[PDB]
């Protein structure tokens, strides 16, 4: 029986069997007051004790979200949908502690990403007991709100400001601050690390002052702020607030009482017309993400980076190979699970609309030409191919290099990586490759475990990839400095070096798709 | 002394001691009528019978045509300019022969380029002589008119019908035909070769049904009929007969009249308001230049070779590497021959609507993109050197390339060559390195010539370009197949492979500027 006070009260735990070990994982702790009438589109509030015992032996219910069923009964998008109660009480959080107890452990936190408009903490992929015995760390992770009930903007009015899903990730976060020490934890040992939206979350944690003094270092996976899809301008935010409002007949006169109204709609009318508050949508549409409050994000982030007012510290970025080719079994002609999608040019012109609605028709033709330069004729795949290149280079890679680039120039220690190894398991098609998200399992050291049906090779490299995310958090230096293997290299403007991910042989590496990344950086950017 | 019967009387030649040998030449023979009087925008008049004999001992009048002053007592301009009195008439030919005379010998004629608004056979730089002594063939150069009394344009009005220059040239060769025999030649070893304007010319014999049976091979060099500047539409054509009509005072109702007030104007006050019949021009405005006038070209160019209607024969067909400095410093701002001209960005923006007045501001920009890619900002140089591969990649690399490439996909050979040795003796600052116009020396070879100041090196280049022209013109194949040197590919769609030349070594090369070409070729023709 393993029992530990915190500043509002005691929580109990569970013992899990974790490779011939055991570790302490506390579910569903509440970190913040259940954001429920009054209180929804407000920002989290803090909690009062209980004494009594918060028994935190099971995961807590997901936040209220949309659910994924293009392809009902297929695990490979199924393996993402919550797999807990939805409900619109979720602000809870997990801890996961090595046995025995440590005393002074670095701390990792996780933020699952979800395009804002979906996602949780309990998923299998997010399990951090591997880690808390692997590497002795203790994983966090929490649920914050999502969609419209996370991020509904009118702005300047508290009663609907905007990203009150962040400011869940940063109390959970001041609740780490307070308590973890509790747990044997080091409140100042804290690397955030997220993926996606998650990714997007923690670079927006390193401009917030408000979260400047909650962690140390920073992991953003496949995701940065200045990304296309990640931050929406005041105008389309209320856009789409006094949007939503007109699809739930809410439509009023006086900001004050249109959300009042809101507040009186049943959660779930809200959820299905949230995909609607956009005339043309793509694939990759978040429909309420962060905006500018002038709170958490006091203004325009690609601003304040450029400028280089945020948090100065090591951050450790990548991306995945193929990570455009999910999304194009979700909108895009031609395309689809169960063939190996040879496109037609004509069909690569209609799939750079749906990508793109408008964006002007050259600036299409530009994006076309530019990637179309065939290496030559031949090959049918050629078109398929491309698509999925624009899509990811667009939307993820080239950001996150022109994140990274910039948070170096101001003196910080960056590491770039690029994971190049395709999961044994993946339930998707080959021809998607490396897909986006597909990292998240070997972080967490799934392939560890040895009745799972990965391969041998991806246990290695798992439990690599384990131990430099390790490192990073506690040192500061992604080293694996034993077995003889790769030295990762500072990611600088100029050199611009990155290390890749597989199972044969990890290389440095200069230039991330320089020439693609530049049409997006520095023309397209006109059009 | 040495006198030959031709169809039409006898003419006297001379005798010249070329490299411890003798060669004849006899300069200035008429093949047309002088087109004067009744006479000029018509097309040339055969000739008959004097009898009496034609000293041809000198050469005869240069054609009426402007004269280039930008740099007075400068040799680099000057040596391109007319050596000869100049007056309309000018139909008079050169032909150089062996000594002893020779039996069945291949000619090579020789057809000067100009922009078609300037030139003449009688330059120093086309002395045929050093051809016939060193590889016994027989070379003839003819003067065609040039400007506007070469190639004013009412379509459809045989008083001035359009093309008037290239008839002069076909009847040149229709000459050769009936008359070379006399002098040892032989009417069915007859290849063309031309530079420039020239070469979108002999590029235009191949096109022309009239011009079909009075030549067997090609050579272009650094020009082809698809180049932008090279085909007048007949609009334009039109626009600028009919303008060229009011600056002289000669604007009327009816065709048949503007056309009798324009040849009772003095040929002069033709020639200086050709400058202006244009509203805006660049360096290589061509002014009246060919046009489809349903004779000699029966229609638009780009359509018959795409569908190819032509001559079946082996071509050959190169540029030079540098071709776009020549120009730049008769226009672009910034750009001088007496310092490094080094620009800045926006003078390279200025510089690009000289070069492409309108032509919409953004097609610019795009061009101003693709070429911009820094290999990278450091080197001040990078802006002058993009301006000159701008303009001479659009107006003559890839038209050559997109020439030969489809005039092979029809079962012919062709050989292409990349000529990148600059003169020891270039007159012209280092900057513009491997100027337009300055391989033709080495082709009639000047440097073979051992008094004269090039380099050791310069002359075995040039002893080996005049083998494989020579070669090329007897067997058509551009071999030199003794001493050890280099094989010379036949230039094919999807290899497309190519023979560099230089003082060091040739090199067999691939994809000549495919990047650059491929912008040109597939993109910009839509802007
Ligand atoms: C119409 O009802 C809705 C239904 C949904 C469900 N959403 C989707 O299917 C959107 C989607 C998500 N993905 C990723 C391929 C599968 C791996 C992951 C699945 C996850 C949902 C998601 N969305 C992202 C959006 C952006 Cl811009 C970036 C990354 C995303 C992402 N990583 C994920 C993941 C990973 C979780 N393809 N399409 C969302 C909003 C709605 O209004
Ligand atoms: C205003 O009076 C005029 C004066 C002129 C004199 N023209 C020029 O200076 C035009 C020019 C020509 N060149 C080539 C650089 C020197 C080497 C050669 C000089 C020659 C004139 C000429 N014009 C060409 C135009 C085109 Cl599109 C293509 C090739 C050309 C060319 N090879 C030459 C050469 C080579 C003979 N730079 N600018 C022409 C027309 C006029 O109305």
């Amino acid at each position: 029986d393993i029992i530990i006070a915190t500043k509002n009260g005691k929580v109990r735990g569970m013992n899990l069997t974790v490779f011939g070990g055991t570790v302490t994982a506390f579910l569903g702790i509440p970190y913040a007051q259940p954001p429920l009438g009054r209180l929804r589109f407000k920002k989290p509030q803090s909690l009062t004790k209980w004494s009594d015992i918060w028994n935190a032996t099971k995961y807590a219910n997901s936040c209220c979200q949309n659910i994924d069923q293009s392809f009902p009964g297929f695990h490979g998008s199924e393996m993402w949908n919550p797999n807990t109660d939805l409900s619109e009480d979720c602000l809870y959080l997990n801890v996961w502690i090595p046995a025995p107890k440590p005393k002074n452990a670095t701390v990792l936190i996780w933020i699952y990403g979800g395009g804002f408009q979906t996602g949780t903490s309990s998923l299998h992929v997010y399990d951090g007991k591997f880690l808390a015995r692997v590497e002795r760390v203790i994983v966090v992770s929490m649920n914050y709100r999502v969609g419209a009930l996370g991020f509904l903007a009118l702005p300047g009015n508290p009663e609907a400001p905007g990203n009150m899903g962040l400011f869940d990730q940063q109390l959970a976060l001041q609740w780490v601050q307070k308590n973890i020490a509790a747990f044997g934890g080091n409140p100042k040992s804290v690397t955030l690390f997220g993926e996606s939206a998650g990714a997007a979350s923690v670079s927006l944690h390193l401009l917030s002052p408000g979260s400047h003094s909650l962690f140390t270092r920073a992991i953003l996976q496949s995701g940065s702020f200045n990304a296309p899809w990640a931050v929406t301008s005041l105008y389309e935010a209320r856009n789409r607030t006094l949007n939503l409002a007109k699809l739930t007949g809410c439509s009023r006169e006086n900001e004050t009482e249109i959300i009042k109204c809101l507040r009186n709609k049943d959660p779930q009318e809200i959820l299905l017309n949230e995909a609607f508050v956009v005339p043309y949508g793509t694939p990759l549409s978040v429909n309420f993400g962060p905006t500018v409050d002038g709170d958490f994000l006091t203004d325009m982030p690609d601003i304040l980076l450029e400028l280089g007012q945020f948090k100065k510290t090591q951050i450790l970025v990548g991306v995945n190979k193929d990570e455009g080719t999910a999304f194009l079994v979700y909108g895009a002609p031609g395309f689809s699970k169960d063939n190996n999608s040879i496109i037609t040019r004509k069909e690569f012109q209609e799939g750079l609309k749906i990508f793109f609605p408008g964006v002007s028709e050259f600036g299409k033709e530009s994006i076309l030409f530019h990637y179309t330069d065939w290496v030559d004729d031949q090959r049918p795949e050629n078109y398929r191919e491309a698509l999925g290149d624009v899509v990811g280079d667009y939307n993820f890679i080239c950001p996150a290099l022109e994140f990274t680039k910039k948070f170096s120039e101001w003196g910080n220690n960056a590491f770039f990586y690029y994971f190049e190894h395709r999961s044994s398991k993946l339930p998707w098609p080959e021809w998607m490759g490396v897909m986006h998200g597909y990292e998240i399992e070997f972080v967490f050291g799934l392939p560890l475990e040895r009745r799972d049906n990965y391969t041998k090779a991806e246990e290695i490299l798992s439990r690599s990839i384990v131990k430099r995310w390790a490192n990073f958090a506690k040192y500061g230096n992604p080293n694996e400095t034993q077995n003889n293997s790769t030295s990762w290299p500072v990611f600088k403007s100029t050199e611009q070096k990155y290390l890749t991910l597989n199972t044969e042989s990890t290389r440095i590496m200069t230039k991330l798709r320089a020439q693609q990344c530049r049409f997006w950086t520095s023309f397209f950017p006109k059009v």
